[PDB]
């Protein structure tokens, strides 16, 4: 099991960068992709980069080894970067999703432009940057054996150190609501808003609204996919996280083995997601396809 273990890994850490790399390029090299939803997608990518070159590594070993083999900087670091990587996802998803709700549903409100795209990008990245130090602060390495700590990382341990059992409750609910459940719940509605926009109706439109609404409708098709997949990916941690440590389930020895295979799945799930939006893109957009064909016929 644990070479498929390491397979699975390998597969998504290739795939995630080579197409989020690819993701990237594309916007920055095309003018014609330089729209507001594929700059924030390039955020997602960049979130996702993150996640995919630092964290998805360090995930692989502690799934196989069982030990946090990175020292105690690191045990600080690595979850602080894992926790700022899905609230730039999170947050990027949601204003792609108050763009396209505030373009398609309120028309006349806001501005929708690149630089406005660019200047909530920062925006995105400040307040993940802070509101994740809480995550670094509990963050502590510690050895089951403190005699063998001196010799080997094989008995060391990085976890969330409470001083209460009220307060990893509280965070951990906190969490789930804040980069999971309220985001998402609000993304599905907006969604559901836009399909009832697009997918009705008004005679006498122009010629560049007929062309706009095609051009929407294949773009929140795609943006629906994409919502429904980081849905998917991070339900079994949420779960996992939100049972564990609001509810104190999996604390019993006999289970252990069970549990492990369940979080083993599911942190390498929140990863195979950093693979499945250039996947998404590829199938989704007309645009991406032709320029990862593009890719792939000069590279290969
Ligand atoms: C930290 C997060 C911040 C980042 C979040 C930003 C990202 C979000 C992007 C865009 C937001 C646009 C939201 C658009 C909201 C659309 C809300 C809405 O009206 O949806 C209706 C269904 O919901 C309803 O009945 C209401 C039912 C509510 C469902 C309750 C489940 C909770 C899920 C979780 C909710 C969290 C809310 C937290 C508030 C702060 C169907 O509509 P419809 O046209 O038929 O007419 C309405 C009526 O006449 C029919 O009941
Ligand atoms: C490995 C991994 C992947 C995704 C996770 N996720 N859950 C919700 C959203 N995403 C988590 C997780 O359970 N998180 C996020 C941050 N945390 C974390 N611990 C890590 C350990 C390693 Cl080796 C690498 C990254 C790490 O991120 C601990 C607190 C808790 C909230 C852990
Ligand atoms: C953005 C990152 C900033 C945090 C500072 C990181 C400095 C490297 S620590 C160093 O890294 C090795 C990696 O394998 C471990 O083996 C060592 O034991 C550990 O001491
Ligand atoms: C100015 C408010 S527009 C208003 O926005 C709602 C939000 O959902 C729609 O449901 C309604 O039909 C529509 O009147
Ligand atoms: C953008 C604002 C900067 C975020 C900084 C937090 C990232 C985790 S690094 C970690 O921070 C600890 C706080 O718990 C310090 O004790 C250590 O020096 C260091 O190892
Ligand atoms: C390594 C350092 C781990 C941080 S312990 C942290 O200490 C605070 C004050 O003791 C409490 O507010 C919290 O409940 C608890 O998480
Ligand atoms: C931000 C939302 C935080 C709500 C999380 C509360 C955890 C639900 S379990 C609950 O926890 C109580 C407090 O520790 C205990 O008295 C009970 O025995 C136990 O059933
Ligand atoms: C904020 C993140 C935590 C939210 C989790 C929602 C589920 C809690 S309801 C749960 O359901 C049981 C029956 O199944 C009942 O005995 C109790 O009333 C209660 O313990
Ligand atoms: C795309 C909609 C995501 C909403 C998240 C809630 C999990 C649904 S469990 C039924
Ligand atoms: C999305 C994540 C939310 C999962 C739903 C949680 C519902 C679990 S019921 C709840 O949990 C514990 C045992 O399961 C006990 O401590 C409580 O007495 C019991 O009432
Ligand atoms: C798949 C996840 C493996 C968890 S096993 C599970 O652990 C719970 C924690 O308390 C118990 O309620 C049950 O007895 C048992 O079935
Ligand atoms: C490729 C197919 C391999 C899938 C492996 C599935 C293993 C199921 S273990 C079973 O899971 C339940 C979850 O509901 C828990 O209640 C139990 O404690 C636990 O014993
Ligand atoms: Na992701």
């Amino acid at each position: 099991y644990a070479w498929v273990l390491i397979a699975a890994y390998v597969a998504v850490f290739v795939v995630a960068l080579v197409g989020n790399t690819l993701v990237c390029l594309a916007v920055w090299r095309n003018h014609h992709m330089r729209t507001v939803t594929n700059y924030f997608l390039v955020n997602l990518s960049l979130a996702d980069v993150l996640a995919t070159a630092i964290c998805l590594p360090a995930s692989l070993l502690v799934d196989i080894t069982e030990s946090w083999l990175f020292g105690h900087a690191l045990c600080k670091v690595i979850p602080y970067l894992q926790a700022v990587s899905v609230s730039v996802a999170v947050l990027t998803l949601s204003f792609i999703a108050l763009d396209r709700w505030y373009a398609i549903c309120h028309p006349l409100l806001f501005k929708s432009t690149a630089r406005r795209a660019l200047g909530s990008i920062l925006g995105i990245w400040a307040v993940s940057l802070a509101i994740m130090v809480p995550q670094a602060a509990v963050m502590e390495c510690s050895s089951v054996l403190p005699e063998l700590a001196a010799r080997t990382r094989a008995f060391s341990v990085c976890d969330e150190r409470w001083a209460d059992d009220l307060a990893p409750k509280i965070y951990h609910s906190c969490f789930f609501i804040v980069t999971y459940l309220a985001p998402l719940g609000l993304m599905a509605m907006a969604y559901f808003q836009i399909f009832r926009k697009l997918w009705g109706r008004i005679p006498g439109t122009t010629s560049a609204e007929v062309k706009q609404m095609r051009a929407r409708r294949k773009t929140a098709k795609m943006l629906m996919v994409v919502v429904l997949v980081f849905a998917l990916c991070y339900l079994p941690i949420s779960v996992l996280n939100v049972l564990k440590r609001v509810f104190g389930m999996f604390r019993q020895a006999s289970d252990r083995e069970a549990v492990y295979a369940a979080f083993t799945f599911s942190h390498w799930l929140v990863y195979a997601n950093s693979a499945a939006n250039p996947i998404i893109y590829n199938f989704l957009s007309g645009k991406f396809r032709e320029q990862f064909k593009a890719a792939f016929s000069w590279w290969l």
